[PDB]
């Protein structure tokens, strides 16, 4: 019943394969499930206010691990603090997530590495046990939607990477959808954006 | 001849493994290489004003390619392409690259993401060929100075990335140095730490 979106993509569905993937997996998603909730966290937003793990952070943490009160932090820690909070508490109540992202360099883009800072955390996505680290969080279904230059086989490391992120803290169904090729083939546009398109509003009716 | 450094971590050697190795490293190499150039990109401080790749970016390269003149775009616009170019010449001018992180959730710090961004450069340091992409520097040296709360077997994703990265555009020689364990073993904080400032202090010495 809890749908939380994380848009990990600068621009709109108009400049982007990655986002117009998303748009048409949402449509689907909304008409098929039109009691679920939808949550847009758009991480490129000024108005996101995308914390960042930086000195003020990493400081008002260990200031908190001593034990200072909340209190005697900075208005600008406390405010950090309680937005990197106010994130992971957000996966939290999700159900499902969709994370829709461009492959840049390999990896993640950098806001999308800044949200997964927010959901591996101890105590609150995963503990410490005598047998290792075990997920907090069960049941959650995700989906990656990311666009590719090249074919790459689900083994880049950006979609690796998410994957083993999500796996880790207990989220053991993710479905790709990735929308290659077209740098390589630029005359298959058409052809792949389609391909791409029926993918995202099939993904709507069954995810 | 050009050593530069990428501190890729927000605090001080007093409070970091991966910074502490960095500057036993860097006082090391000055004492053997005292007629070198070191120059220090430290991506968290406030005086850097990094980019990364986001709206404003996208749209001033995306006016540009559409044959705009530079002098068009947004005076911030002119001034995130401008610095992005700056990271970029200034990776292309060194002879010598090292790097300090710490290994945050399997993966690079957000900033460093970031620098690897303006490292990874159609044009610039990697070229589109029939072959495949292709390198477009040669005889560069790199060392990753990495801290991990476990063991990895220079295995982990963070350190394999950094790796595929400077190898990808002509980068063959990466040297490593991790500080390892720490977290799972507090007790051999003391012979942990010494081993790691000894590596430290050799690659000064023969790097
Ligand atoms: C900064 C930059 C870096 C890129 N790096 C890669 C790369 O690692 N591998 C690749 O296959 N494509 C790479 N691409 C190409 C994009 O992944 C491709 O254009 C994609 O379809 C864009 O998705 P979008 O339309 O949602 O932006 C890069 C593009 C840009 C702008
Ligand atoms: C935000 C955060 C994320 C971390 N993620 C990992 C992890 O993915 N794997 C791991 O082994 N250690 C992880 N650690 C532990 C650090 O890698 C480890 O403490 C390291 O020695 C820190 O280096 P430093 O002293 O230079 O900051 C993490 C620590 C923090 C602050």
């Amino acid at each position: 019943s809890k749908l939380l979106v994380v848009k990990a993509h600068p621009l709109t569905k108009e400049e982007s394969r990655s986002v117009r993937a998303l748009e048409t997996f949402l449509a689907s998603y909304r008409e098929t499930n039109p009691s679920d909730e939808i949550e847009i966290l758009d991480v490129y937003a000024p108005e996101t206010n995308m914390p960042e793990i930086d000195e003020e952070l990493l400081s008002a943490w260990g200031a908190l691990r001593a034990g200072a009160a909340f209190e005697t932090l900075s208005e600008n820690q406390q405010q950090k603090v309680a937005r990197f909070n106010e994130l992971t508490d957000q996966f939290l109540s999700a159900d499902k997530v969709v994370i829709a992202n461009p492959m840049w360099n390999l990896n993640v883009p950098t806001r999308l590495k800044a949200w997964v800072d927010t959901i591996n955390v101890a105590g609150k996505t995963f503990q410490y046990t005598a047998e290792g680290p075990k997920p907090l969080t069960s049941g959650k279904k995700a989906l990656h939607i990311q666009s590719n230059g090249g074919f790459y086989e689900g083994k880049d490391f950006a979609s690796q990477y998410i994957k083993a992120i999500l796996n880790f803290i207990g989220v053991d169904q993710v479905d790709g959808l990735f929308i290659e090729g077209i740098d390589h083939f630029p005359d298959r546009a058409e052809e792949l954006l389609n391909t791409a398109m029926t993918k995202a509003t099939e993904y709507g009716k069954t995810f």
